[PDB]
């Protein structure tokens, strides 16, 4: 038994740095839903890992023109990691090139707006221009609207890959920031558990319009033909049932009435 390389993300409230990471060191400098998930599920695999943030701060997306994945399916991919535990998007081309265990949490594509900006539905969103959107750069929801012959989304799609200043954020957070100082000029396209847990905080600015765009899942990766893959399903099979991750979910999500 090797220690396990665990591929992962800064996403609040999946992985956030401790307030004194500064004095700690490893594993430590960590807590969030996935920083719980991972202890137990190298619990019920018994092995002993290392959390690793993905170098690039991406999650995962196949360049165009050179077919090369980047993020988190790129350390898979590439042998850079053995495992990916994040909220990491169980998708069909993503799963040509890795593996998945069954979902651990629900969630499905959402509009931000700050509050006071005239949108109520992605179909508003594509029948004006005066208010931009985007998503994040590198990561399903972008890959949603390029594949989608829907025609709102399509239609949305078309406005995006062409937009300017570019709509795509680097991370959420930068999107979220976007949103913010845009004096509602500009709503941000994301995942419902993400749009849930800043909608719920200070500054209470935001708030999540009409209902998801889609339904899906997170899952947890591993390469093709990991020797863990039979292992960590049983081991998120185990925790479904016995509803521990729902009260993990309960719990980094708890909401404190902020708003
Ligand atoms: N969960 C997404 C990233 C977030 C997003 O695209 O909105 C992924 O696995 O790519
Ligand atoms: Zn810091
Ligand atoms: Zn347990």
């Amino acid at each position: 038994n090797k220690t396990v390389v665990v591929t992962t993300i800064l996403e609040s409230p999946y992985v956030m740095m401790k307030k004194n990471h500064e004095m700690l060191e490893g594993n430590e400098r960590y807590e969030g839903y996935c920083v719980d998930l991972a202890a137990e599920i190298a619990k019920h695999c018994g092995f002993k890992y290392k959390l690793t943030i993905v170098g690039d701060g991406k999650y995962g997306a196949r360049d165009a023109d050179t077919k090369i994945w980047n993020g988190m399916v790129g350390e898979l991919v590439y042998g850079k990691a053995d495992i990916a535990i994040a909220p990491l998007t169980i998708t069909l081309v993503r799963e040509e090139v890795i593996d998945f265990s069954k979902p651990f949490m629900s969630l499905g594509i959402s509009i931000m707006i700050k509050k006071g900006t005239p949108i109520e539905s992605a179909e508003d969103l594509s029948k004006q221009t005066e208010i931009a959107y985007g998503t994040l750069d590198s990561g399903s929801t972008k890959e949603f609207f390029r594949r989608s012959k829907i025609a709102v989304f399509d239609k949305m799609w078309t406005y995006m890959r062409s937009a300017e200043p570019s709509v795509f954020v680097r991370t959420t957070a930068e999107g979220v920031a976007r949103v913010r100082k845009s004096k509602g000029k500009y709503a941000y396209l994301l995942e419902s558990t993400m749009n849930e847990y800043i909608e719920q905080r200070k500054p209470c600015d935001t708030m999540k319009v009409g209902c998801n765009l889609d339904s899906k899942g997170y899952g947890i990766a591993t390469p093709k033909g990991s020797s863990l893959g039979n292992a960590v399903n049983l081991a998120v099979l185990k925790l479904n049932e016995q509803g521990l991750l729902d009260k993990l979910k309960n719990k980094w999500w708890y909401d404190k009435g902020e708003c």
